[PDB]
């Protein structure tokens, strides 16, 4: 149904949790399988989409968003509507066109304002289960935005 820590260990992960290195590669096919996880499934709860920052750029994130939009999804990964205007190829205010309400466009750009720049391939350890993030991405409550 929704996409949670345990699964993208499993479907994600596995191949590579006792490799002390990663090849380019391996990194590269490590986001792939992770977007397309994230496009299929929408993420279940807040500790997911903390867990999730680690491996996404600030670009990987916006790229999550237009290919979530592509299969009628709004933008923000927590969230199982589609955008409220889905783009009609036969044709022919903007944050409409990418989530589902305005809080849902605020929520998506306060977790993208967290989000590194650092490669991933550039972030030792990312794909071991040791591995310590930087700091604690903070989520937006709806409410709120
Ligand atoms: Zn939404």
């Amino acid at each position: 149904f929704m996409a949670t820590i345990e699964e993208i260990k499993e479907v994600v992960l596995k191949p590579y949790t006792n490799h002390r290195q990663l090849t380019i590669r391996e990194v590269e096919t490590i986001s792939i399988n992770l977007i397309d996880l994230l496009i299929t499934k929408d993420v279940k709860d807040a500790r997911t989409m903390k867990y999730i920052s680690r491996f996404l750029t600030k670009q990987d994130y916006a790229d999550l968003v237009q290919e979530r939009n592509l299969v009628k999804r709004c933008g923000y990964p927590l969230c199982s509507k589609s955008q409220a205007r889905v783009r009609d190829p036969f044709a022919d205010y903007a944050y409409l066109t990418e989530y589902c309400t305005k809080a849902h466009f605020r929520c998506s750009q306060f977790y993208q304002f967290q989000l590194s720049d650092e490669a991933l391939f550039a972030r030792v350890g990312v794909h071991l289960d040791d591995y310590e993030p930087p700091s604690e991405i903070q989520l937006l409550e709806e409410v709120l935005a």
